[PDB]
């Protein structure tokens, strides 16, 4: 009850931040979470027995691919700790419950494929899951987790109250599948324009925890410029490995999963800051002013991915 984890003086500091690299010490990362979600939600939110159990079954089912890790996953929760942070009376109890946990949950036995390569290559999931397949998959798996002997975190909830929580979970997870982002980003923007965005309307705050979830998914392009470069490293050696297997079922990749084509990736940088990742922290900042730091180390990353086209590094 009257134990808390504490962090060394600097990372408890930079904790804080939007830019903060949770570190190459993977022991630590889980006591990070713990944490996060001791000051983001209290340390009465969750019996610490079934957490550190829920946590560790968690870990376990991530897989030893490039990006797609246990480190991401605590990495999308640190930056939605820091939104929920900044914006304190805007989330509910629940909210706050659920995000973190979702966050954590949001790419579990993720295999470094994209739904497209399940699809081409007839993956039993894509007959199961038609659209969004990894992602229902990851909910699917934070479910089974959820409902291991000892691991049931919510078992305090009400009845009303954990269906909401698993809902929210649910929703937030489908959320990542970047193939949703695009229209309900344009929804948002249409909205907030209009003036007719209202954050006590479920739908919209649906939409809202959607894009948060997005903003997070994609942090890395938030991260200082040596952070963000270093990541892309590990997120084109998933993209190559899916170009070689679409090779091995007779299809040509599109260019970006092209190891063979590494010289076009500083272009598809800007492609990906401009119609991705600088539209979604621009909306964000928008509907929640104070994830202006994620929006400002984005721009930064674009301009750094310039200097590299233009042959300044
Ligand atoms: C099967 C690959 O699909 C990915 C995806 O769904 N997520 N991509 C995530 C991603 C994250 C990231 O950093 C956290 C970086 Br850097 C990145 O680099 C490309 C891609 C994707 C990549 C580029 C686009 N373009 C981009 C150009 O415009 C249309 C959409 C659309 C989808
Ligand atoms: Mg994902
Ligand atoms: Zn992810």
């Amino acid at each position: 009850g009257l134990m808390q984890f504490t962090l060394p003086v600097r990372l408890c500091k930079e904790i804080e931040l939007f830019h903060f690299d949770i570190g190459p010490f993977e022991n630590m990362w889980p006591g990070i979470f713990v944490y996060m979600v001791h000051r983001s939600c209290g340390t009465s939110c969750f019996e610490l027995e079934k957490l550190c159990r829920f946590i560790m079954s968690v870990k376990k089912n991530y897989r030893r691919v490039p990006y797609h890790n246990w480190k991401h996953a605590v990495t999308v929760a640190h930056c939605m700790y820091a939104i929920l942070q900044n914006n304190h009376t805007l989330f509910t109890d629940l909210e706050r419950k659920g995000l973190l946990i979702a966050c954590l949950c949001h790419d579990l036995d993720h295999r470094g494929f994209s739904n497209s390569y399940l699809q081409k290559f007839d993956h039993p999931l894509a007959a199961l899951y038609s659209t969004s397949t990894m992602e229902q998959h990851h909910f699917s798996q934070t479910v089974s987790i959820l409902q291991l002997e000892g691991h049931n975190i919510f078992s305090t909830l009400s009845s009303s109250e954990y269906e909401q929580v698993l809902e929210i979970i649910r929703k937030a997870i489908i959320a990542t599948d970047l193939a949703l982002y695009f229209g309900n980003r344009k929804q948002l923007e249409e909205m907030y324009q209009t003036g007719s965005l209202n954050l006590n309307n479920q739908s919209h705050r649906d939409r809202v925890i959607g894009l948060m979830m997005t903003a997070c998914d994609l942090c890395s392009v938030t991260k200082l410029w040596p952070v963000t470069k270093l990541t892309a490293n590990d997120i084109y050696a998933e993209f190559w490995a899916e170009g070689d297997e679409m090779k091995k079922l007779g299809i040509q990749p599109i260019p970006m999963m092209d190891r063979d084509k590494k010289d076009e990736v500083p272009q598809g940088q800007l492609g990906f800051y401009n119609a991705v990742a600088i539209p979604c922290y621009t909306t964000l900042t928008q509907i929640l002013p104070p994830t202006e730091p994620l929006l400002k180390a984005c721009r930064d990353n674009l301009s750094q991915w310039e200097k590299v086209i233009r042959g300044e590094e």
